[PDB]
């Protein structure tokens, strides 16, 4: 009923599954009903992009397409394969210029399920371009991140996509525990499952019936590229990551690929944090001046992804316990500890106005009913302070900002989601002073007490979940902290 197309017949299926037929019968008109997609490589470049889209899981839309589309190849209904196909590329046009205005829609908060509104303009005209030019692969392409990001994922992608189905042994082992020295009975297997992601296999040694040096520096670098300690122990987190099929790392590699497209750009100043990755980086110039560990929000209190601006830098930084936490957290355990606020130098405040210290003597603890309690909590200036030495002034409607920690041991762990939101900064200290160079502000000595610094050109501040990237030369994998990986999976 509805496609107003010549070649295609009225109960064609088509007609329910094409998303704007308007523009598609403009496109075809304008080209005088010529057929755009009988170029095989063309198409099947085109299958590609859409199997990256069904892989990642983010998009009931592109995968019902994705089955349409490689349904009607299977029957040989080529007219009908055209004209969907063509459809099919406006939403990946419209797909290509939302995402980064608005894709944390489909990544994070909900999904891809409701088709897009037609691109822009400047969109259908590279494309009528494109059909007359029989360049339709390079339209795709350039409308792709063109980020080096972007592309060493889907390299690999494409590397792993080759071998998908090579039935390779799952690597088992007796004990939960295994350590260098001890027997090792599936040596093919591991080292088959080592090669999978890449590792130089080539001076392991063969049928030696024990773990020995030749796979030490093999697992700790795989340990390393899955953010492990790298202690050498085959344990349950190795072989998890050893035992994951290429079907699972194809499914990883392309939700983070397309979740780059969120990620805002590149900036010469910038500074990043990786959630599921525990580190950050802060780029000035074209130049990364610094990287770190940091510890982010735990599962219950997670860091958001978010962008805003580091407008100032505090130098020993005073505490204001957030009501929520004085209620619940704080006032239960100096109603018991009758030593707590003067062990974690934390004086009690009339107000935020009103800063007058009132000596936890003078009041009735007995009576006090933490929700009503009516004073404040000020922890003082100090490296035992909760923020340390520095305070980084992110400003934002969810109040999360980077400081310094005093529990500087809890960068020992693997896995550092311990804060109610916020991020750690290992490193602190050298970050304030990159910064303050970077900005050109100079001290004549360190200060004595609370120093507030607002910077002369404020930096963005990026806060990104990235379950997989490229970093010097190699491919790293992280666990699903927050467990936004769930569909890719299963
Ligand atoms: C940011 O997360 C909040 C602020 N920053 C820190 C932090 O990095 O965790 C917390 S302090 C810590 C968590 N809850 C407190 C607690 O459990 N007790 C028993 C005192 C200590 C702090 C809340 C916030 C400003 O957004």
């Amino acid at each position: 009923r509805f496609v107003e197309l010549g070649w295609i017949d009225s109960t064609s299926p088509v007609n329910e599954q094409i998303t704007n037929p308007a523009l598609v019968e403009q496109i075809y008109h304008s080209n005088n009903d010529q057929l755009l997609w009988s170029d095989l490589a063309t198409a099947n470049h085109f299958e590609a992009q859409l199997e990256v889209i069904h892989r990642a899981s983010f998009s009931p839309l592109f995968s019902r397409q994705l089955f349409a589309l490689k349904s009607y190849r299977q029957q040989d209904r080529w007219h009908e394969y055209d004209v969907l196909a063509t459809d099919t590329l406006l939403q990946y046009l419209s797909y290509a210029e939302q995402a980064p205005k608005v894709g944390i829609a489909w990544f994070f908060e909900g999904q891809l399920d409701q088709p897009l509104a037609p691109p822009s303009e400047e969109a259908q005209l590279a494309l009528h371009m494109a059909i007359g030019n029989q360049s339709l692969a390079r339209l795709m392409d350039e409308y792709t991140p063109q980020d080096p990001a972007y592309q060493q994922l889907l390299q690999a992608y494409q590397s792993l996509s080759s071998i998908e189905f090579n039935e390779v042994a799952l690597y088992e082992q007796m004990e939960r525990l295994k350590r260098p020295g001890d027997p090792l009975s599936h040596r093919e297997a591991l080292v088959q499952r080592l090669a999978l992601v890449n590792l130089d296999t080539t001076s392991i040694l063969n049928d030696v019936a024990y773990y020995d040096a030749s796979l030490e520096k093999p697992i700790k670098q795989f340990q390393k590229m899955h953010g492990l300690q790298t202690d050498g122990v085959i344990g349950p987190q190795t072989m998890k990551w050893l035992n994951t099929s290429v079907t699972e790392r194809l499914a990883l590699l392309a939700l983070n690929a397309e979740r780059i497209r969120l990620w805002p750009t590149q900036q010469d100043s910038m500074i990043v944090v990786n959630v599921p990755g525990f580190d950050m980086k802060y780029w000035d110039a074209g130049r990364e001046v610094f990287e770190s560990k940091v510890v982010v929000g735990k599962t219950t209190r997670p860091t958001p992804v978010m962008n805003t601006k580091l407008d100032s830098l505090i130098i020993n930084p005073t505490w204001n316990v957030p009501h929520k936490i004085m209620v619940e957290d704080i006032l239960p355990m100096v109603k018991r500890d009758s030593e707590y606020l003067a062990n974690h130098h934390m004086e009690i405040i009339r107000g935020w106005s009103d800063p007058e210290v009132i000596d936890p003597a003078l009041i009735d603890w007995e009576a006090v009913e933490p929700e009503t309690f009516p004073y404040r909590l000020r922890q003082q200036a100090g490296v035992q302070n909760a923020l340390g030495t520095y305070k980084f002034n992110t400003p934002n409607s969810r109040a999360i900002y980077l400081h310094d920690t005093p529990s500087k041991h809890l960068f020992n762990n693997a896995s550092r989601a311990f804060s109610s939101g916020c991020i750690r900064v290992e490193n602190a200290e050298k970050f304030a002073q990159t910064l303050l160079a970077n900005q050109g502000i100079t001290l004549d000595d360190f200060p004595v007490s609370t120093q507030a610094i607002a910077l002369k050109k404020r930096i963005p501040v990026h806060i990104i979940y990235q379950t997989v990237w490229y970093e010097e030369g190699v491919l790293h994998y992280r666990d699903d902290i927050y467990h936004y990986d769930a569909l890719a999976l299963g």
